């Protein structure tokens, strides 16, 4: 029902400049989606992703994954799946594609680009950052108050990383042209994890994928790609499956490396798992891991080195099996994915690696996400985020509504400390409600920060807030 | 006279195991060079590259480029050049290539893999780090002494990161099997930037590219790829050109971002440069930058934002021009590169972007490399490295020659602090001289450390060295 | 008028020089700002200053100098030429409008605006505001100084209010010590019997006390009184 020509649209939102000369051409024999990948890679938020943590602290020299490393791994897995689709399963998947589209250069580049940018706008301090901002907005934007009675403010009471990522990649650049990185329609369409807003009440997607401010942009993307509300781009399923596989496997690897568990602990957990006792993929992975572990034990290795090698081989085998299962599932259900009324929640659940991935997620939650150190760090990050949000709100509230409670010197300094692009977007005259604009400015300010930068700003403003507090 | 079939050899050094069932296959429809890129990406040193610095400190939240970001940018540029070669200039570049080789999947993957791993084995604290090591090896391995009189010890007196990178990817893995990551012959051949040893005296290459311990491995690579001593793989020129372009442009960008200079300063430096006054590439870049800077000045931006965006446009123009020039130069001189007696020093010199790259390097050296803060940090890193090397040599010296000066408790402790794989390699019975083995152990230990890890280890050992020092 | 014009010229030029020296901008940045300024594109004084600066900068670039040294020399020559041009313009304007200045109903706002160096001085002021006055470090220091001043003023007001009106809320030991810490001449003027309102006298005493302080002295006094204010606060 949905044609690949529209889904792989290489046009961009910004109108083409007719004054450009041949000397200003920058493509240099590159496909448009490859240019999108290059734009994402060379963006400042991509580099700042290194300073933002993923699960565990990033300053312990334990080679744990950060946002940048996780994004690169997801991009690599998506690129590999794209190579498989465009070089082996072209006939099965891309049945009707115009000759003007080079699948072998576009599909891998598109998958890599959407994988690399999938977690670009998430708040710092992991998922606890988004949770903390959601709690702060719920407390400071009460639903019973007439100013925030509207459901649109749910965009902040249930703050999502994906909506902020779309806003950042589309509107939050230095130039205020509502075009951002000016990615192709295919990349923007594939980037939308949840094609619905908080105003909508879709039961298929629990979260919302875009803010109220980006509603027109998302409508344009849907119009230029043949999609609609509630319908997810076919490559978004691949990107989500790759993200799930990557985080589930590499978080277990990081847990083993950090000493919170051991390779034998993971093997026993998978073997004793209720759904993994009879799963073929899990059985094959366990058999391969044990076979390699015997040979490794034959050699001379320290216990930590043996654990590391066994974990590495487990990662290799699990990633291979899960990627193969995901590719097979996508190939088998390609017609349903291309259907205009697709209702598949995720690609992994339709594959044979569902049980293994679910067991890995459970192991990561039980061993790593609920670890005492991780919980303490999450609480510290929540305190930092909430304190900084209160301090910034002291200098933001009333700036658009009309009240002058921000005119204190601390308020003016705090407002000046926010990045210039965010303030420029906030001061622009549009149809958004004033309270919505203030809350969006605060969310944009906090979301773009890294852990170290957020902590430093919080400490600095706490030092400068002493007089006003008393 | 060299053939692309040998240069793109996808075989690996490790003998292919015969007792492997189909259930243990992890290729999953991947080309071997793609698996090489995946192995490089998922390796622990690749993740640890984020903690290693390139020019400027990492703790500042200015989004300056680390070793990981620089390697990823180099890999992206090499991948783009490979896509251009395999999709547009296939007839001009690749002739008499076997149908078994899939150029469209191998060439971009090979270039990306060699770009990503090009700086995996460099010592921390930037280039000065390696320099510092050389100084230490010059003092503690005196040339006039009979023990260290042979030229092979020059391998440490002129320590270079490329030889250590080759050793890391070939031997310095946890599993001691002399195969390392088991990369393909094409990747290993393209990785060797300087195809000569310290003992060999060649006027073509300034530095050596491999240690004495890797002489047999390099000979095997040359035998299996058709190369020889002093002959460089054709893709190594592309990788080196991409590395030069990336560092020269992005170091200027980081200098401007850090505030050590401004966009107008760079424009004036390029315009007033003796060789860039009449250079076509430099003139075009300056014209495009000014044309876009006028339009950007039409809008309302802060001076910092204007500088940042103007230099962003400068980057997107200069990188495009330099990449196009490098591709054209490689296409034109392909016969000379394929010759068994190639003498070209670098690809950029043969290109038309030579003057712009030279001017950018001069600007980086004058403004960023010789800045006061960078010099102070380099001195601190040199002090840290030399102190740690002294403390480690206290526990390494005599471990192989036969002396017992290491038997002190501090010596045993610092020997135990070194990673187990390095000690396993050092204790293995081989033909290397004992002094060479000790020096190699120290070099492998120091090179594999990150900045923060090196500082922490130095401080800890200094704390523990108090009793024996007195 | 002459004093105000000299003050304007001095601060506008030397603040730009200090901005360049401190690294917040560069000589080429200032040259581009002046050249691209709307009112300085056709101003004769600005054109002459830019031409002289470029002519001297070429010769300086011929010599061997570090980038910081080249910036410093170019800034010094810009200061020399701009100061000369602005002073000459101010003198000419004062000489031409001397009768209006001596008029009993003079309505001239400033001497620079009547001179030919008006555009250059205005552009220099805009450059100083955009680069130096709104710099992040300057804003943070301004906020710190504001906090220090307001805290010290509250602490001193604790020991001043009511001293002349009649209320005895100052009789706490901290209030008496704070009053004793103020300079003797200010207190002697405040205690003098005159026709000023009591609240006006108290406010004037506080203003005289704070205004005569320096940065280091104000910070030290604020810290000392904060240390001595712990018991009264609780
Ligand atoms: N610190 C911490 N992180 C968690 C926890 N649970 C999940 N995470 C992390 C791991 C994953 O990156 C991610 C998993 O959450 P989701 O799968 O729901 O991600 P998202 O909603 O963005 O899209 P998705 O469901 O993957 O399609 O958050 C937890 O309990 N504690
Ligand atoms: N901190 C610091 N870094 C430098 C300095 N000079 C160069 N670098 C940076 C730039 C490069 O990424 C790298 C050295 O560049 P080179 O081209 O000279 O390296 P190499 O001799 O291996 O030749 P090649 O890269 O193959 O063209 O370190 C310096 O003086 N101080
Ligand atoms: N920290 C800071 N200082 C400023 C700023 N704007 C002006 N200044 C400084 C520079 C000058 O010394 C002086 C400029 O203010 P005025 O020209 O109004 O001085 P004033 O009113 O005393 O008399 P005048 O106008 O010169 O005749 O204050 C600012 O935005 N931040
Ligand atoms: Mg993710
Ligand atoms: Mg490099
Ligand atoms: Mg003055």
């Amino acid at each position: 029902s949905m044609h690949w020509n529209d889904l792989l649209n290489s046009n961009r939102r910004k109108p083409k400049n007719e004054k450009k000369e041949s000397s200003q051409d920058t493509s240099k024999g590159r496909q448009q989606i490859e240019r999108d990948y290059d734009r994402i890679l060379f963006a400042a938020p991509t580099r700042r992703l290194a300073d933002k943590t993923q699960v565990f602290p990033l300053d312990k020299n334990d080679s744990v994954r950060t946002r940048l490393t996780h994004s690169h791994e997801v991009a690599n897995l998506s690129r590999g799946i794209g190579m498989r689709l465009a070089f082996e399963l072209e006939d099965d998947v891309f049945k009707d594609v115009s000759e003007d589209i080079c699948l072998k250069r576009d599909v891998p580049a598109l998958l890599a680009a959407i994988g690399l940018v999938h977690d670009m706008g998430n708040p710092p301090f992991g998922a606890q950052g988004a949770k903390a901002m959601s709690e702060w907005f719920t407390k400071n934007l009460p639903e019973h108050s007439d100013n925030y009675k509207d459901k649109i403010y749910g965009d902040f009471r249930h703050f999502d990383g994906n909506s902020q990522t779309l806003r950042l990649v589309t509107k939050l650049q230095i130039l205020n042209d509502t075009y951002g990185l000016n990615l192709t329609y295919a990349t923007l369409a594939s980037m939308i994890k949840y094609p619905r807003s908080s105003e909508s009440d879709s039961s298929l997607w629990k979260k919302h994928g875009f803010f109220l401010s980006e509603k027109d942009v998302v409508q344009d993307i849907w119009n230029n790609t043949g999609l609609s509300e509630g319908v997810r781009h076919p490559f978004t399923y691949i990107m989500e499956a790759c993200d799930d596989i990557a985080y589930s496997v590499l978080d277990a690897e990081d847990i083993i490396k950090k000493g919170f568990a051991s390779f034998h602990d993971l093997i026993d957990f998978i073997q004793s798992n209720q759904f993994c006792k009879e799963d073929d993929v899990a059985k094959r992975v366990i058999e391969n891991c044990k076979k390699i572990h015997a040979d490794y034990a034959q050699q001379k290795l320290s216990p930590a080195e043996l654990n590391d090698m066994s974990m590495q081989m487990f990662r290799v085998y699990a990633i291979a099996e899960l990627v193969d299962a995901v590719v097979i599932a996508f190939k088998d259900n390609i017609n349903e994915f291309l259907n205009d009324t697709c209702e598949i929640k995720d690609l992994i659940s339709c594959s044979s690696g569902k049980n293994l991935c679910q067991a890995l997620k459970k192991f990561d939650s039980s061993r790593g996400y609920q670890h005492r150190s991780v919980l303490k760090l999450e609480l510290e990050g929540s305190n930092y985020i909430k304190g900084l949000m209160d301090m910034l709100w002291l200098g933001i509230k009333g700036r658009a509504t009309g009240d002058t409670q921000y005119d204190t010197p601390f308020g003016r300094y705090v407002y000046g400390r926010i990045s210039e692009n965010y303030r420029r977007i906030f001061e622009q005259e549009n149809n958004l409600p004033a309270c919505y604009k203030e809350a969006q400015l605060l969310a944009d300010a906090i979301s773009g920060m890294t852990d170290s930068y957020l902590i430093a700003l919080h400490d600095e403003l706490r030092a400068l807030h002493q007089y006003e507090c008393r």
